[PDB]
Parts: C-alpha cells; structure tokens; sequence
C-alpha cells in the first residue's frame, strides 16, 4: 500500500461520484492523490486483500451486524478528540466501538419505522397495547389496522425484544454467547402480544412481505412496518402516508435492527493520519455529506450538523429516532441458523401449532445448540491448525537441528501443507487462537509477542532423546481477551 495517497473503497450502489468529489477537494488542497474505487464484492474482498499491496486506505461498508472487521484485526483504532465526538450522536459511536476502542466513523444510519396512512389514520398509535382497539374501529370501514411481514424475525423481533428479549446478554463490553435470552420474560411477553393479535382476529398469521406491502400501497390497511427502501413506492400510489416511531410495548421502545454506513481506516494503511484528516475535515462535514447525498441519498446521517437539516423531512427524522433505541447485533458467523430457530418459533406460536412458552423454549435450546456446534468447529479447526504447525516444526527441526531458521512461520506451514497435499480451511477470520513457539528453556523464538500464557495447550518438539521446544497455543475461550465475545 503506497504512502502519500488515499485509496478509498465504497460500494457501487452508494454515492461513489459524490464521494469522489469530496476526494477532488482534498486533492485540491493537499496535493495528495485520492482515488475512489467501487470494486465488485468489496465486502468479501476487503478481508482477503487488506494486508497486501492492493488494500484500500479507507473502506465504506454498509452493515447490519457489528464487530466483524474489527475482530479480524483489520481496522485501525480511530482517534477523534472529544470535540469531534460531539459533532455526532452518542449511540452511533457505540455502533462503531469494538471492545472499548472506536474502530470506524459512523456516516449514515438506518432502521425500521412505523408507516401509516394519514387519511385512514391521522393519528398513529404511540403504543402497541392500544392497537387492537384501533383495529375494530376500522375493520368497520372495510380496512385493517396494521399489516407487516410476520414471517421474518427482522420484523417481529423489535416487538419481542422491547420488553427484554435479547439474542446474547451483553455485560462488561462483551457478548455472552452461552447466555441466550430468547426465552425470558420479556421474550414471552412480546411474542404473546403478537400471537394474541392473530387469535383475536386482528392480524393474519400468514402475513408476509408481499401481502402487507400490496395492501398498504393499495389503501387496504392503515399501518405497515418497513424501512426507507419502501417509501419511493408509496410515493407512486397516492396514499398520503407518514412515517414515525415504532409503538412502545409495556412502555419500552421497539428495538429494530440498526444498520450503519461506516468508514474505517485499514489497519495496514501507512496513511492513517492522512485518512483521519480526510474523514474528519472533508467528508464528515455538511458540504461533504451533501455531496454524496446528491449522488445517492444517505437517509439519516450521524453528523448532527447535517441531520438537523435533513430531518426537515420527518420520515428521515423517524428513521433516526427508531435507531437510537434499536439493536446493535454482533457479527458472529452462521447467525442465520440462530434466527432460524427464532423464526420457526414465531411461525408456530402464531400457527397455534405450539404455545408461546414452548415454542420459545424450543428456540432457546436450538439456538443454543447451534452455538455449541459452532464453537465445536471453531475449536476443532484451531486444533487442526496447531497440530499441523507442530508436525511442520517437528520436521523442520529434524532437518536443521537447531532453531536458527526461526514471519517465516507461515511459510513453514504453507510449505508443509503443500508437500503433504493437505487441504484444510483456517477458522473464520477473527476466531483464531494465538500461538507462540519457544525453545526448551521457554525462550520466545516466534510469538505474537505478548507475555506467553502461563498454562494452556502446548506441544513438545522432539529431537534426539530430548525435548527442544514447545508450540504454545490457547483454549478457544481465551479469545475473550481480544474480542467482544465471552464463552461463559
């Protein structure tokens, strides 16, 4: 990666020419070359090419889960002073704080909102509990109160989590993946209120995305639940709609899944200070965001300065309000199966096929069984890797006869695997346990350079009739001390 320019990546569907103009200004002032690119599949490519020479200095990615790139060691810790942190809303900084350290700049924000038809309903309910009253009044008109995709936990979990439902318990800046909270009181409370509405002939349990939209946009229902991608299609259909806060349940606010456009600084960039200068003094400014927004709207943005202007569009003002109290979901691989547990439960409780209490117990134990399996894999493919690093270093010693030859440790692994025709996959980036190599007197030959673990797995290398060194790794649970994940 070259020093003295900025290479920037942004998705081809975000506003890349608008951003490229913020690049020209910075290049006008500083004489620093700024190149804005939009590769295909950039979210996939970024972890693969980050360290190498084709890595970008800044990546803009739209995301929905949180902590993935940070946990892989891919992002530099950004360093705004307290003056700058105040130019931006406080919850958006927690979307980008990973294990205490800030790792990216919030740009834009997104969430689900309550949409409604102003004509059928000029006053939208502020609460969920008042809604089935709403429903009888307008059933009388040949209309329905509310219709939204019930098939997907994305839409139903804001209710189920308002009163205390949670995916993983978050205490001490860590997520505890053993402590699942999909079968607690708040969970049952929210899910029950959901099933009642269907039993009490106020919602239809087979309502999905395509039903609830087709209705709302042809008048036949007064409220829908959807995100900003919907708006531009009611606008075609002469419903006079509004967008506002999702109803509270038991007084608590609804917790939809927050989505963020972020800018992070490549941990390998030699241009981190250049990058900080461009993002804080050129992009995260009204003139800067206005410039990408003109290319492709950002929706709600985290720069208070600009948000106050943009919220002179109360839909954009509703997006922001629904996100301040929403969910920041951690990035764990294969969560789709986790939400599949929750999805079949919600489908069954509303089916009547199960009671709320006993679908949510099936959820809690399935979900928990998926996490157990996942960690059994994280655990096995780390063991595979270290047994392999061990067998390799054994044969390397049996050639040289000393530790003279010992980032050469990766070549030794690659070479040993190639020579054995061995094809196995490393564990997901960010879920790999550390390792060290030490001679027989426990002097550090090769090591991720922290003070070695006092105890833990360790494999002897042997020559002669003696032990010449050890390969020291770590149990999977000590991935706590570097991540936002807790295995207890």
């Amino acid at each position: 990666i070259e020093e003295g320019k900025l290479v920037i990546w942004i998705n081809g569907d975000k506003g890349y020419n608008g951003l490229a103009e913020v690049g020209k200004k910075f290049e006008k002032d500083t004489g620093i070359k700024v190149t804005v690119e939009h590769p295909d599949k950039l979210e996939e490519k970024f972890p693969q090419v980050a360290a190498t020479g084709d890595g970008p200095d800044i990546i803009f990615w739209a995301h929905d889960r949180f902590g993935g790139y940070a946990q892989s060691g891919l992002l530099a810790e950004i360093t705004p002073d307290k003056a700058f942190q105040d130019k931006l809303y406080p919850f958006t900084w927690d979307a980008v704080r990973y294990n205490g350290k800030l790792i990216a700049y919030p740009i834009a924000v997104e969430a689900l909102s309550l949409i409604y038809n102003k004509d059928l309903l000029p006053n939208p309910p502020k609460t969920w509990e008042e809604i089935p009253a709403l429903d009888k009044e307008l059933k009388a008109k040949g209309k329905s109160a509310l219709m939204f995709n019930l098939q997907e936990p994305y839409f139903t979990w804001p209710l189920i989590a308002a009163d205390g439902g949670y995916a993983f318990k978050y205490e001490n800046g860590k997520y505890d993946i053993k402590d699942v909270g999909v079968d607690n009181a708040g969970a049952k409370a929210g899910l029950t209120f959901l099933v009642d509405l269907i039993k009490n002939k106020h919602m239809n349990a087979d309502t999905d995305y395509s039903i609830a939209e087709a209705a709302f946009n042809k008048g036949e229902t007064a409220m829908t639940i959807n995100g900003p991608w919907a708006w531009s299609n009611i606008d075609t259909s002469k419903v006079n709609y509004g967008v506002t806060v999702l109803p509270t349940f038991k007084g608590q606010p609804s917790k939809p899944f927050v989505g963020v456009l972020s800018a992070g600084i490549n941990a390998a960039s030699p241009n981190k200070e250049l990058a900080k200068e461009f993002l804080e003094n050129y992009l995260l400014t009204d003139e800067g965001l206005e410039a990408v927004n003109k290319d492709k709207p950002l929706g709600a943005v985290a720069l208070k300065s600009y948000e106050e202007e943009l919220a002179k569009d109360p839909r954009i003002a509703a997006t922001m309000e629904n996100a301040q109290k929403g969910e920041i979901m951690p990035n764990i691989p294969q969560m789709s199966a986790f939400w599949y547990a929750v999805r079949t439960a919600v489908i069954n409780a509303a089916s009547g096929r199960q009671t709320v209490d006993e679908a949510l117990k099936d959820a809690q134990t399935n979900a928990a069984a998926h996490m157990r399996g996942f960690i059994d894999y994280i655990k096995s493919s780390n063991e595979q890797r270290i047994n392999m690093l061990s067998e390799a270093l054994e044969e390397q010693y049996s050639h040289h006869g000393n530790w003279i030859f010992l980032q050469v440790v990766y070549q030794i692994m690659r070479s040993f695997e190639q020579n054995s025709d061995s094809s196995h996959n490393l564990p997901p980036k960010g879920w790999r346990t550390q390792f060290w190599v030490v001679d027989s007197q426990f002097n550090r030959l090769v090591g991720h350079s922290g003070p070695l673990p006092k105890e833990g797995p360790r494999h002897p290398i042997r020559y002669n009739n003696e032990i010449v060194g050890w390969v020291l790794t770590t149990p999977v649970e000590r991935l706590t001390r570097n991540t936002d994940i807790n295995f207890d």
